[PDB]
Parts: C-alpha cells; sequence; structure tokens
C-alpha cells in the first residue's frame, strides 16, 4: 500500500522540517491498515536500530501507545490511563533502552480504513519544558498530522494514476 | 444511534460556550454511520426547521459538502474546486436559509462514524469571518476533535450504567 521509498523520503523531509518548531523532537509517523495491520508504514528520525527491532517483531501489534491509538481520535500522553491499563511490557523495555519513554501521540483516522499517528518525545530537551512545548502547541501538530497525510494520500494517488 | 437528547443537549452546550470565541457561527455538528445511513445526527444552531427537511430529505447523501467530506482530512471551504466538481434540490434549500459559504472540518473515527463541523458567518461581515476561520483553523478541528471524543466518551458512560 504504502511501499514507495521515494515517496516516502520526502514526507520524512516535510515532517522534519515543519516539527522542529516545536523544539528537538524524536519522532515517528506510522500508518497503519486498520484491516491488514501487519506492515506499516513507519517514517521516523528513531535510532536506526529501534526502527529495524520495532519492524521485525512486529511490535506494533502489542504496542499499548498503538493499542490505545487506535481507540481515539484525541491526542494523549503516554502516561495516560489507557495507556497504562494495556502495559499489564517488551515494548516499553526496548522504549526505555532508546530513551525513548516521555512523550504523546496525536491519531487520525481516514475514511480508507488507515490509521496514522504521530508519536513525538524529548531528546535532546529537559522533559518539562518539552511537556509544556507540547501542551501549548497541540492544535498544531494535530494539523501538522493532518496536513502530512493528506500529503501522503496525494502523493500514492498521483503515482497510482502515472503508472 | 446517538438519540440521547440529553447527552446531544450536553454536546450542544460544550461547542456553544467554544465556538463562540471565533465569532458569531453558525454551525453543525453532523455524525454519521453507514450502519444506519437514513439516521444522522445533526446538533447545529442553523434554522430550526431547516435542520427539519434536511433530515426529511436525507440531503446528507447528495450535499457537495459531505460527499467531499468523505474523500478529506483536512478542513476546506465550501467553494473549493473539489466541492464544486460535485455540484440541485440540496442547493435550493441551502440558499433560503442564507447557509451560503462555509467551511468544513472532517473527522472519521475507529467506529466507522464520520464526524463533521461545518461553519458558516452569521453576523459578521463576511472578510473577518473568513479571516477568523483561517486564522483558528487549528483550534476549531481540535474543538471538533474534542467533542467528538467527549461525545464518544459520554455515550460509553451511558450504555455501561445501562
Amino acid at each position: 500500500y504504502f511501499d514507495n521509498e521515494s515517496i516516502n523520503e520526502d514526507i520524512k523531509n516535510y515532517i522534519q522540517r515543519r516539527i522542529k518548531a516545536y523544539g528537538d523532537l524524536r519522532y515517528s509517523y506510522l500508518v497503519m491498515n486498520k484491516k491488514t495491520p501487519l506492515h506499516p508504514t513507519i517514517i521516523s528520525n528513531y535510532p536506526l536500530d529501534w526502527v529495524k527491532k520495532y519492524k521485525k517483531n512486529s511490535y506494533h501489534l502489542i504496542d499499548p501507545v498503538i493499542l490505545t491509538a487506535k481507540d481515539k481520535v484525541a491526542p494523549f500522553a503516554w502516561d495516560d490511563n489507557s495507556v497504562i491499563n494495556k502495559k499489564s511490557s517488551a515494548v516499553f523495555k526496548l522504549a526505555r533502552e532508546y530513551n525513548i519513554v516521555n512523550g504523546y501521540t496525536f491519531v487520525l483516522h481516514d475514511n480508507s480504513n488507515n490509521m496514522a499517528t504521530l508519536n513525538i518525545s524529548n531528546g535532546s530537551d529537559d522533559s518539562i519544558s518539552f511537556d509544556e512545548s507540547i501542551e501549548i502547541n497541540k492544535e498544531k501538530i494535530q494539523m501538522l498530522l493532518i496536513l502530512t497525510h493528506e500529503k501522503m494520500l496525494g502523493l500514492y494517488q498521483s503515482n497510482s494514476d502515472k503508472n
């Protein structure tokens, strides 16, 4: 579905140019078809090794953040009560190993059965100023998710039309 | 079926306190599910019998704005080319109540609902309304998101206590 490497590199540059307005953010943009969810598209500036282990073990299938996002429309912090209940592990060990612990998820569902998430966490920043920046810019970051997804859908429609 | 008038009243309160911050706006919050296509839910401050006729003739099925919203994830104006490219009874009815040049904010959820917040000018002048909707579009999208999250949560609670 979303397997085109050159489009995905354009989307990555699009996200990365705009996400830095909010600080030094680590992010992943994960797009999952909810009827065939085994192979999601992952565009991210997390460490390459994290991404490889996450894909190889299909960790999104047991990731409490992803499992919570599938039932939501509004953004949530990773300590919100819905995330903590599915926590009752392996995905969170991998995350802690790569200093990915404090974070937020913005979610979008579209009319093609896709779920798109923008998951963001602090990298070079203290967690307090990171959290305040996300709390203040929540509406703008959600719009970034919406315009990224819209952009990606248009590029794939355009690429299929050319072929 | 979102039939609880007590919840829908609370949703209406929630929207009107917050939507007034962007000006004197008219709106309809429309939620539809393909499992009940002829019974959509409308929370709105439009003229009451505009709602009645819209609901009566099931105009959401042929409304160019709603048909465009199904392909959208980002907000759009009613005079955008993608709407025009779908543009007659719903048009005529719309003109009678002065619901002319507006904007639509769109949301899909994981229960196969589509929610739209449809917004048009009230008393203000057309230009300041347009500038308002465009400087505040992120906030208004978030208002739709939080309204819908609140409605789902209230219907969830009501079902559990039953």
